[PDB]
């Protein structure tokens, strides 16, 4: 069983290279380390939802709104594929929250 880390990066390999091109390729790596930096030994099919917002909230500190966005459209579709082909089961997409926190814009006046 995979790892959702090895995984992330198989399945772009195997699917979406083809179609991209290097410039393509670091947004998928970065996200890609930032993926293995947290799940590294954590299975596929593992993922729990809450541990998924943590990594999104984390992202949105470091990059910007579309880099977590596309990010989230990858993992999305990486799980999609996997629930697809009959390997993962969970996929923790619901508490997939955007929050680029870099530019998380509230009205903080007084």
């Amino acid at each position: 069983m995979i790892t959702f880390a090895d995984y992330f990066y198989q399945w772009y390999e195997v699917n979406k290279l083809p179609h991209v091109s290097e410039s393509t390729k670091r947004h998928y790596e970065s996200a890609y380390k930032h993926i293995k930096d947290h799940f590294r030994h954590k299975l596929l099919k593992d993922i729990k939802r809450t541990e998924y917002q943590k990594f999104l909230n984390e992202y949105g500190l470091t990059h910007s709104y579309e880099t977590i966005r596309k990010l989230n459209s990858y993992i999305r579709n990486a799980f999609d594929d996997a629930i697809h082909e009959g390997y993962v089961i969970k996929n923790p997409t619901y508490k997939a929250e955007l929050h680029a926190s870099v530019l998380e814009h509230h009205h903080h006046h007084h």
